[PDB]
């Protein structure tokens, strides 16, 4: 996140640091067993990491869980990034409390204008390379279709959303992938991409998780 606050631990307690060894992505826990993240985000051998502030020190709160399935949409196309959402079940259920909880998927899509949260513990600069160690924040708003279009001429599908700041300087980034876009309590975004980090005229592109929660019910009901 560049242009963002630190969260505060646990603040975010449906975040979650997608681990090969390292981070590389975010997650958003939607029930005890299942995380939401981004298709481009797929790899095998992830470990779940629930509970976390700082990902380089055991804190207290953590809840480390391997993922036993995961579920990349069955229209993902790489190239556009189209459809860019995956699933992922964990080998056993979370243990859910106040610093680690589950997020309600929308009922209904958002619109422009509404103030959103977005997270994660991606790159802090939009020059250069700073990451960071503890979760870090942004309240972005939804911007309209037109504006998103305007921006990304032939690349923005009904499956996404331009969320931010036309001036720059605020934006999620590398690092972020796949993490939450949160807006009224509800899970209407996940973090996709977006030409570099922060600049002018580039606002970020999330996942339009409406279009997804069909999907996400009948995945979650049937493995
Ligand atoms: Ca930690």
């Amino acid at each position: 996140i560049v242009g963002g606050y630190t969260c505060g631990a646990n603040t975010v307690p449906y975040q979650v640091s997608l681990n090969s060894g390292y981070h590389f992505c975010g997650g958003s826990l939607i029930n005890s067993q299942w995380v939401v993240s981004a298709a481009h985000c797929y790899k095998s051998g992830i470990q779940v990491r629930l509970g976390e502030d700082n990902i380089n020190v055991v804190e207290g709160n953590e809840q480390f869980i391997s993922a036993s399935k995961s579920i990349v949409h069955p229209s993902y196309n790489s190239n556009t990034l189209n459809n860019d959402i995956m699933l992922i079940k964990l080998k056993s259920a979370a243990s859910l409390n106040s610093r680690v909880a589950s997020i309600s998927l929308p009922t209904s899509c958002a619109s422009a204008g509404t103030q959103c949260l977005i997270s994660g513990w991606g790159n802090t600069k939009s020059s250069g390379t700073s990451y960071p160690d503890v979760l870090k924040c942004l309240k972005a708003p939804i911007l309209s279709d037109s504006s998103c279009k305007s921006a990304y001429p032939g690349q923005i599908t009904s499956n996404m959303f331009c969320a931010g700041y036309l001036e720059g300087g605020k934006d999620s980034c590398q690092g972020d992938s796949g993490g939450p876009v949160v807006c009224s309590g509800k899970l209407q975004g996940i973090v996709s991409w977006g030409s570099g980090c922060a600049q002018k005229n580039k606002p970020g592109v999330y996942t339009k998780v409406c279009n997804y929660v069909s999907w996400i019910k009948q995945t979650i009901a049937s493995n």
